[PDB]
This record gives structure tokens, sequence and C-alpha cells, in this order.
């Protein structure tokens, strides 16, 4: 893909018992979401905003003149 494969990795907050506002890209639904990060496991898919999350994987695209 023209985009990073780590953007496909499901949200991986890990297995810890904490709470940190984090974000991941969901290509399967073509949408950004916020998740609660712990502190145990994780991946390269761990942002702090939706505008970043889309600019990471949903970059370089020109198709659909303002879809409904």
């Amino acid at each position: 893909q023209d985009r990073p494969k780590f953007c496909y990795l499901p949200d991986d907050p890990g297995v810890c018992k904490a709470h940190i506002p984090r974000f991941y890209y969901n290509p399967a639904s073509n949408k950004c979401k916020e998740f609660i990060y712990g502190g145990c496991g994780g991946n390269a898919n761990n942002f702090e905003t939706r505008a970043e999350c889309r600019h990471t994987c949903v970059a370089s695209r020109k198709g659909g003149p303002r879809r409904p």
C-alpha cells in the first residue's frame, strides 16, 4: 500500500491497568478513533489526535468530489 502497514495494526493499548488518551487509525472502517492506553504493550499506531491519525495513513488521496 501507498500508506504505512502499521496503520492497519488494531488498537494495541497493551495489557496494563492504567489510562492514557491515545489514538489509532482503523483502515477497515476508514476512520480514526481514540483508545485508552495502559503502559505494557503497544505498536507504531499510537497518536494523540484524529487529524494526525488520518495524516499518517489517509495521505495523498484525490477521489470523491465532497461525498455525502
